[PDB]
């Protein structure tokens, strides 16, 4: 219910951040595999053949029957060690795009949350809204009645009615909007969720600028997949030269053979070599081979690689920018929240003076009740609309600290602080 | 030149639909490469070669002159099977989303069919804004002929008139642009199209929503190509079980060679062996092989496949609570366009009877004719503000028809049921 | 300073322009290894191994010592060629869209210039605003200290001054926002930039649409790049055709050879033939293959390659629709702008004769010098507000220009000489 145990219920109802995880063991298992080609290649292959070799040796009719067992074993070749490499920053690659995801529940869930805070707002809002308008014109039907104004302005205060009906719908209707968006990320309903401690706001002013550029630069996931990245194009870089590798390599096995001659040919000075043989063999050796020159195969690719390279690089200075433009706008908009906070407030203060002064213009009847429901109205919209400037203010504390690519469960927990007394959703 | 006919050209009017459907043509037309495999492969392969030996053996000159086909077939391998199943799942893929883009067609259509209909409205009523501004110009100008009021207000007017002018150049203009809109889809340029029969409008009531619930479960089409989607990682799973596979095969080949022999070395005690070659030959016959192990080949596939499998589950339950979500979401949106509608209708009663009555008010001359045109003003656009509430609860009808996966002609003939007068674009 | 220094020193700040540059240096140097398969293989591949016969075999030790280079030629492959002339188009392709995002980088500089103008215009104007909301403030709280008036009103101007403040901070805010927001294209703070000359704004008539849309056949980019995949389908429709093709080749090679006898069985009637032999061989000869028939490999692929054709086709004559569409919009924009200025032109004058006119009033002092202040917050926002129009009549005329595909700094000049005074960014 409370903020706290929100996240805790939906840190198993994402899906994408689960995928993602398993995403992530994807890749370390597959640096399993990454490593398998090293390992000896232990293997069985049999078959059986006639034969018949018609012309110039006409006539003869052999069989054919063999099996055979084949390790075999490579041993000098970098370049699956250094697929291997590449499997494995391509693992941390996952590591850190999934810690981002993490990251990225934290927001929704904490944006989703208070949405659904100010719709309740703007609900209750709306319906007082819908009550002083209702008897603004039961108050002028009534004044057609005796006849003192124009049919005209019936119809007037009866399509403020009709109106102020629509807005209430729509809003009725976009509360259960939001729940749902809180499902969504939940796949659970939830009757009630905790108000906010409005008493014990914290102003807390924000760190000076520059250390948080400094932390921004040590710890952002983006720009540190993308350094991952530049390294990744170097062991590209040097995959391209495994080219020039020569590549050492070791066969070892052995094969039962029968083969039963048959045919007219065969009889007749058969010489022993057209008898029927049982021989078998165990061979074992060395293989390599060297390209030498093969038309430019391993040339482009090198030059390939390097545009790569530079590219990559590009890419991360672009993330070096992304970060310091994003980091400075988040600071930003929590200033501006808190000046907003700050009128908001005023505001406040004001239409309530206003109203309690028409209270007492009521006290001695001077107004109408209908008016005194007016200023009220203006008291609650400037009421939760400054509260939906507080939100704003934490959703900003969480995208500066979201900016740094920190974030844990603990701020959200600092959030959870904040929460006060129950309040039901519909 | 109705909605339905609209449809009619549009249908093969769209690139993208026949695109789509092009590409279910190769989805399918692959699936036969993908029987391919099974069937037997002829071949042939006849080349000469030069032989010169040296060092020891050397002198001895000779040259062969192979020419054989071979003809293999292969028997026992489910994996191949296993592909042709993907081949066939990814086929009904492409069917489903290939239904989803002609309900796209579909909706795409009718919007901007509509959105031509709400730019004429917005064009005249503006013109009249125009006039009714304009005449105030004057009567505003000649009081400074007089002498009355001062040069600044005569000035303000100017900007009145010059503004709404502006406003009618861009209304024109994007006239224009939707009307372009339309053609993009159709290809052709419309003049006139028909009016809304607003005299008959279907105030029909949403159905109860579980209903709605039930049926688009059963019947969206982006779950269940979801539901496709795992069970192809299904697929690949037995795909990955099928290293195990023992390779059961059958060779079939035949073909002469002729080595003729050249050389002095061959002089001297040829004895036959020596002699040139002129032998045909019939090899037939099988030609099994089994993996064993081989460095953990067919096992970090295995994980990779679950993996593959848990996820794309992930993904389908996530798309089964965000179908959830659109569809109550557009039923509110349906119940909203309701509300919407009684506002605005009662909106324009109430502005046509005081309309009625300022022209009651020139009856005796009271007020100014632009005056009456600015309640005429305020008048028809509540109409037709109204009208485009209307256009609403049509798209609405559409989007709730569409998230259940359904959609047809049928129900856009019932919109052609809605159309009646001509109206002339521009 | 000048827009146009600001686009030299960003023409090579841009990584993603110079990443597109790499990338074209990438699809022009595979153009190479394209060729190079053509290009003979030399090799080699040396190697020992150990051999020990078994029953019937049994007793007869051996090991085999081969080496040997192998050059290798194909003659007849038209496939290759093929290959080579995708690579080819590739290039083509690849060298558009890096010329498309030259233009990329140019429309957002200017974007974001002017971006910083307007905001330094709201700055100044809201500056003005502050000043005069705060004597309001002080005038309706001396009104209070003599107590003409109730304090409500007092608390009203109060929340008019805070509010007025947190407008003021989001200005600033928003300045130096658009400030980083030019940095990010530069990767350089600028204490300056130049002040439009608005006394000699250009107003030019765009060309009559039909000429435009001649010149729009020429050469948008995009359609361009359409027409370049489209041909490019056909070249893999010959490729699919390509299979059909017989594999003329041709070998040549050399080697030696020795292989060492040993064993008790090789000992007595050795026969010549169990002796051991240093032999090499210069093995040379034509290659030469045919499928025949496949199982129906080269025929799938056709259609495959057809729908492909196709479906490109459809996306040709889809980027045709797009682009007749965009420049229409484009002509109108311009038009919109050219009234749009005309209207805010005849504020300015409107609300500078006001000014004028109240000044006068305090000339005798009939108003609070607040008021003449008010008069001064419409006027400059009028004022460069109708700057900004400007800068809309200028975006639009890169945005005409960029459809027709053309652009160059040309323009970006022309639009330099529209540059005047210098002025402070902060």
């Amino acid at each position: 219910e409370n903020l706290m145990q929100v996240y805790q219920q939906a840190r198993l109802s994402n899906p994408e951040l689960r995928k993602s995880a398993a995403d992530r063991d994807a890749a370390f298992e597959k640096i399993n595999e990454a490593r398998s080609p090293l390992l000896p290649q232990l293997g069985l292959g049999a078959d059986y053949t006639y034969s018949n070799g018609y012309r110039d040796a006409n006539g003869i009719n052999s069989n054919a029957t063999s099996a055979s067992l084949q390790l075999t074993q490579s041993i000098f070749d970098m370049s699956k060690w250094r697929a291997l490499t590449l499997q494995e920053k391509a693992a941390g690659i996952q590591d850190v795009t999934y810690q981002t995801d993490q990251q990225t529940l934290i927001l929704n869930t904490a944006t989703a949350y208070f949405n659904v805070l100010n719709a309740i707002d703007v609900l209750s809002y709306t319906q007082a809204q819908k009550e002083a308008i209702y008897r603004q014109l039961d108050q002028t039907t009534q004044r057609f009645n005796v006849g003192l104004v124009a049919i005209t302005d019936v119809q007037n205060a009866r399509a403020q009615y009709d109106t102020v009906l629509a807005n209430e719908l729509t809003a009725r209707n976009n509360l259960d909007n939001a729940v749902e968006q809180l499902r969504q990320i939940t796949g659970n309903y939830y009757p009630e969720l905790a108000a906010l401690n409005v008493e014990n706001f914290k102003t807390d002013k924000p760190q000076p600028v520059n250390a948080l550029l400094k932390e921004a630069e040590k710890r952002n996931l983006s720009l540190l997949q993308a350094r991952l990245s530049q390294d990744l194009a170097r062991e590209q870089i040097r995959q391209a030269q495994d080219g020039h590798l020569p590549t050492l390599d070791l066969t070892a096995s052995t094969g039962i053979s029968d083969t039963s001659y048959s045919g007219s040919k065969t009889r007749g000075a058969a010489g022993t070599q057209y008898d029927d043989s049982n021989m078998g063999q165990n061979k074992v050796g060395l293989s390599f081979s060297l390209p030498i020159y093969q038309g430019g195969m391993v040339n482009s690719q090198v030059k390939q690689a390097q545009y790569n390279f530079v590219g990559a690089s590009e890419q991360l200075e672009s993330a070096h920018r992304s970060v310091v433009q994003t980091v400075r706008s988040s600071f930003n908009n929590i200033n501006a929240s808190i000046s907003s906070i700050n009128a908001y407030k005023q505001a406040v203060v004001s239409a309530q003076s206003s109203l309690d002064a028409m209270e007492a213009g009521y006290s001695v009847g001077t107004r109408t009740i209908v008016d005194v429901l007016d200023a009220t109205t203006t008291l609650y919209n400037a009421k939760q609309e400054l509260a939906n400037a507080r939100y704003n203010y934490l959703i900003n504390q969480l995208n500066i600290k979201s900016a740094l690519g920190t974030l844990n469960e603990q701020d959200l927990l600092a959030l959870n602080n904040a929460l006060s007394k129950p309040v039901s959703t519909n």
